[PDB]
């Protein structure tokens, strides 16, 4: 089998192992902070180096995956708290967009939120523009942040978030956990044939983005992933 | 929202929390050995003694849940490393089978290998009698230890296994992600109407047992849960 | 060339080739608990049976030497988790210390903190009078526990780690490389003249002790081991 | 802290985390040959793909690494052999010299036997004008085939050995262990201020290397690596 796994309990400029993006920025405490709260529609996001290789074209099998990660998003005076978390796959040469405005694209879709990915959201603010549900949720995103499927969720400020997410190259499941700092628990669910969407050589991250006025601090904690791939 | 969750960083007999089913024993070291490997076709359970509502049939909602643990198996000189051990969801009224044979059945199964419970297994002996896959594997158990579904896997003597459940209450699907002491995971992922299978009052535990050729130690080192039920 | 070499994946009670000394105990899962939880001031320590000849008077070389071992500590109720494990060499006739206070002795040590062997600790409890460093260490100790050298670590409870340790004969460098459950290493690496601190035929083992106050438990899961004297 | 660490225990093509170089191939059991058996100064080099970041300038703090591996050098019909394998490190921008002669050079100097990298080399061929010892070896490269340090070996046809590295970076010593198929064990040390012999970001891999007269079949089946930097 092929196995790619980190482990991240807190990150360090000039770590090879990371890509950064953006306004991302590390502190010195160890955590990434994605956007800066002072520029306008910031975008900030956080790769691991390294392409994993989800899918082969040879044998035509598809990895299966386990992740979690804990991030944190406080508000700050006296903006208004946007827009959020992704946690992303993307072709392994995936960019910034373009000309890229932030707020509600979370960094990794265009004007019309659209984009090559899949992901996890953590939205935080309705974008009516992209159908969002009128309150915080967690979504499953392919290919545009207009949800495929989207979950009531509340953001809390200050509150430390864990979530763990398992993908089942099986049945193509995609199953995300949250857990909230008050002890309950959100999951969501999706079919998402990663094999269908993705080319076989991805990347894994985190994006974050704000607006002229919508800007709050977004902070990746920490991130354990791996991901194996059957190779017959 | 009602929510439920404890979690044991290891075990004691005298604890109210857990009850205590068959040839169960704590050892000092905190954990949990579910079979006896002085008795033939030996069969042990542990469960968390206050059930969980996991549906209400008054709302009709389904709870979500979230939960890992830890387990070993090791060989013992120069028997079968058998039968296993599973992790299910049962009737709070749940009890050994009368007249259990251990083995096979895992001991929440009768001779035919039917019972009411769902569960997933970690099996490693091969029952043709139950239809098993001709290797050690993991597999989604519903009211019988022929698997609806199994994933080839390969239990290391001595290894300390981890393995993260997710429960998608909205899709009903139960994903499972087992972590390898070599770092690959496997994962296996079924649908599961827990509502039209279990009652809405139902107890979480592990089983583990033995026949009189095959034995092995079965051990539960840790494990955390978290469920969360709508209210609404 | 003269070469020992044993490998075990679990201990027994009975088993000729291991010498038990003081508390220890051996659990039905085949782990080592050095001490006894229930006991004031434990000490436990366990020997291969079989002295070793690490240097021969005729040539004056000295054997190099290659092992790997895993142990787990574990907290107890409520209850300091203290002393900790020591990896020792020491001359064949080797008996706990008469009177052991156990404790920051590690059961190797009179109260002074002097004995008659070569060791690695893992020391979680910080004794001033042995000039501790104030955190968890890893430390070289050349009869005394007064480490010669000691490395900042952190003992996490209920974790199992690894350890190897290379022994290289021409250089008399003894490297220590340990694994921590979260995939980190932590190495310390000192250079000590085998022959001039110990007999011609030695005994290796572990030493693990407690206090009144402190105790937790000291698991001893594995340990391989392979020396190799030159003897021309 | 800052850790890297992987798991190979087989290899495949395509796999993006290995950088493949010269006469490399992947034999459908796993194992990499490094050579081509039918190519005169054939020259093959496999790489982790991933540059590692072993020191801070910001710190100046180095990184201890352990790594272990296997690999197995088999006699092919009436040929020498010749030449074997090394184990180094260099700059992430390293190629095999242009215009090498492979042989004694072993892939990663040039003709004087010079180069820029530190290595364990597993020598089978003895060349003078390198001042080989007399007989099969073991030695510390830094920046040249002429070893710092060399240690009688014998490289046993078709045997399979295992070799453990550690690098403690206080001492910034690099002790080797090394297994042969008897049971016996070769050690190594050398201190090596890897600070000062190369630049921040490195990569390790294998190289092999055979020449007209001298071919044999070169493999690595296995190979683990955990290094880790202190990032404060
Ligand atoms: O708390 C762990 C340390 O205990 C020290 O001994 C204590 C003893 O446990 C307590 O009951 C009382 O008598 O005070 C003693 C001295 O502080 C050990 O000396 C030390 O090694 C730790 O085990
Ligand atoms: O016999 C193995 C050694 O060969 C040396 O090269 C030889 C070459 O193989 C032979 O055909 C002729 O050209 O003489 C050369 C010089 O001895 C390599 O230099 C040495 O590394 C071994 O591979
Ligand atoms: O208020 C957060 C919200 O802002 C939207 O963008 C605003 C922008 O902040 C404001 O300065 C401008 O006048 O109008 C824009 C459109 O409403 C973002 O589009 C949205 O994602 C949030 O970030
Ligand atoms: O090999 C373990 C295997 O045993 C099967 O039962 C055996 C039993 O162990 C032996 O004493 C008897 O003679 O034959 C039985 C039939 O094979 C169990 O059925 C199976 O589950 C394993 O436990
Ligand atoms: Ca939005
Ligand atoms: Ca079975
Ligand atoms: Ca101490
Ligand atoms: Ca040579
Ligand atoms: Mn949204
Ligand atoms: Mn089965
Ligand atoms: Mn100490
Ligand atoms: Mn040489």
């Amino acid at each position: 089998a092929e196995t790619v796994s980190f482990n991240f309990n807190s990150f360090s400029e000039g770590n090879p192992a990371i890509n950064f993006q953006g306004d991302v920025t590390v502190l010195s405490n160890g955590n990434i902070q994605l956007t800066n709260l002072n520029k306008v529609n910031s975008v900030g996001r956080v790769l691991y180096a390294m392409p994993v290789r989800i899918w082969s074209s040879a044998t035509g099998n598809v990895a299966s995956f386990l992740t979690s990660f804990s991030f944190e998003m406080k508000d700050i005076k006296d903006y208004d708290p946007a827009d959020g978390i992704i946690f992303f796959i993307a072709p392994e040469d995936t960019q910034i967009p373009a000309g890229s405005i932030g707020g509600g694209t979370l960094g990794v879709s265009d004007t019309k939120g659209a984009g090559h990915f899949v992901g996890v959201e953590f939205d935080t603010y309705s974008n009516s523009e992209y159908n969002d549900p009128p309150t915080d949720h967690v979504g499953i995103d392919v290919n545009s942040v207009d949800s495929v499927k989207t979950v009531p969720w509340n953001s809390v400020s200050g509150a430390v978030v864990k979530v763990t997410v398992i993908y089942d190259s099986s049945t193509k499941t995609l199953s995300v956990a949250v857990t909230n700092d008050n002890g309950d628990i959100t999951t969501i669910a999706q079919v998402v044939d990663l094999k269908a969407k993705l080319p076989e050589r991805v990347k894994f991250g985190f994006s974050a983005s704000g607006s002229l006025g919508g800007r709050q601090i977004h902070l990746i904690r920490s991130w354990s992933f791996t991901s194996t791939l059957i190779t017959t």
